[PDB]
């Protein structure tokens, strides 16, 4: 089997991806932000306490006539940004772009932060990274990906996220129309559970290219690109008046720069960031100081390529019994 789903951008700055998935019978649709850096599969929920609810649609678990609790189960789950959810937890028919799983885990949300309450426009997110990082308990749980592999025709997913743009998410094959050049593989260590690989290095703008080794994951649920401080100030450094503000939150740039580009090797193969994918924008409405797309990750202890770096390339999650990813421009 396969399945196809185009992922949406949340707003005008790709702050986040949305792919509708079909959970229950007869179908519930909600938009989930799949996430490569998690790994489970949750959403708001007829459960969820109503003032923490606006705007998202919500699964109603005893409205589909194939969902079952979990008995005893529940979740709790924090993320790299500070936010939070946990509930309970069902097990229901999943469908995402007509690949379906039977019996996966549907966490029902019966409380989250504020953050996913303020985001109207994301119903829950959709966990692809290893299941050995799912919050499950006492049960661990499986990621939709997990549950399926064995089903699809190659046990692997991509994703082709776009700028400013809708892209797609492919299970079970690669879409050999969706990239140039070839794809570049490279070894993944799961002992954290994330896609953790080494890039090779890096090179700001036209500038020469940087062997290095970089330790990092591929990380869809993350907007922005995080890098050791000495990549991110020599990149911030051939933008006149970019500085790091503590009081922002990290670089910020004069709005009327024109930004270079970052490329990261893949091996001996190279993906480049054009500059405009690096601008987030207004750090406030009206004002003139932007936010940098490439921020320091001093402060999380792990390197993230993020969806600045993701949306510059084709990206296969290859899900073989040794775990590897691959790059291609496009």
């Amino acid at each position: 089997s396969t399945g196809s789903a185009t992922t949406t951008p949340i707003d005008s700055l790709d702050d986040a991806y949305i792919t509708p998935v079909q959970i229950g019978t007869p179908a519930q649709t909600l938009n989930l932000d799949f996430d490569t850096g998690s790994s489970d599969l949750w959403v708001f929920s007829s459960e969820t306490t109503a003032s923490e609810v606006d705007g998202q649609t919500i699964y109603t678990p005893s409205k589909s006539t194939t969902a079952k609790l979990l008995s005893g189960a529940t979740w709790s789950i924090s993320y790299g940004d500070g936010s939070s959810s946990s509930g309970d937890v069902y097990t229901d028919t999943v469908s995402v772009g007509g690949l379906t799983v039977t019996g996966q885990a549907v966490e029902s949300a019966k409380k989250v932060s504020s953050s996913f309450t303020e985001d109207s426009t994301i119903d829950g997110l959709l966990g692809l990274a290893f299941s050995t990082l799912n919050t499950v308990s006492p049960t661990q749980q499986k990621t939709f990906f997990d549950n399926a592999k064995a089903s699809l025709d190659s046990p692997v997913f991509t994703a082709d996220l776009g700028y400013h743009a809708p892209g797609t998410y492919n299970f079970g094959f690669i879409d050999t129309t969706a990239y140039t050049g070839s794809i570049t593989y490279t070894a993944v260590s799961t002992k954290q559970g994330f896609w953790e690989w080494t890039s090779t290095g890096y090179a700001v703008g036209s500038g020469t290219f940087k062997s290095t080794s970089i330790d990092g994951i591929a990380d869809t649920g993350t907007t922005l690109l995080y890098l050791p401080a000495t990549v991110v100030s020599a990149y911030w450094a051939q933008v006149s008046g970019a500085k790091s503000s503590s009081s922002v939150g990290g670089y910020v740039f004069p709005c009327s720069a024109t930004l270079p580009s970052f490329t990261f090797g893949v091996g001996s193969a190279r993906i480049v960031i054009p500059g405009d994918y690096i601008d987030f924008g207004p750090i406030s409405t009206g004002s003139s100081s932007c936010f940098g797309g490439i921020q320091s990750s001093a402060g999380i202890g792990i390197n993230i390529f993020g969806d600045v770096a993701l949306k510059a390339a084709f990206v296969v999650f290859n899900g073989a019994t040794t775990p590897t990813l691959g790059f291609a421009s496009k």
